[PDB]
């Protein structure tokens, strides 16, 4: 459920996990 943009280097991804 818990989803949150990991940024680095400039690129910015979100991940979910649940």
């Amino acid at each position: 459920r818990w989803c949150f943009r990991v940024c680095y280097r400039g690129i910015c991804y979100r991940k979910c996990r649940g």
